[PDB]
């Protein structure tokens, strides 16, 4: 149902609805279990804890 992501001034971070899918840290390279935000608009999945340490601006 949600098309609409909170794109904000900088990354959108896609939810990735980890509902049987498992989902990797591209950033770290580790196994994520929270709703990873993958920011397909340059980032990638990254963990929940560990956007709040991604301060990068949308490429
Ligand atoms: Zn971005
Ligand atoms: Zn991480």
């Amino acid at each position: 149902p949600r098309v609409l992501a909170e794109r904000g001034e900088g990354h959108r971070f896609v939810e990735l609805a980890l509902r049987g899918g498992p989902g990797w840290c591209d950033l770290c390279g580790r196994e994520v279990l929270r709703q990873a935000l993958r920011c397909a608009n340059c980032k990638f999945t990254c963990h929940s804890e560990c956007r709040s340490l991604i301060q990068l601006d949308c490429r």
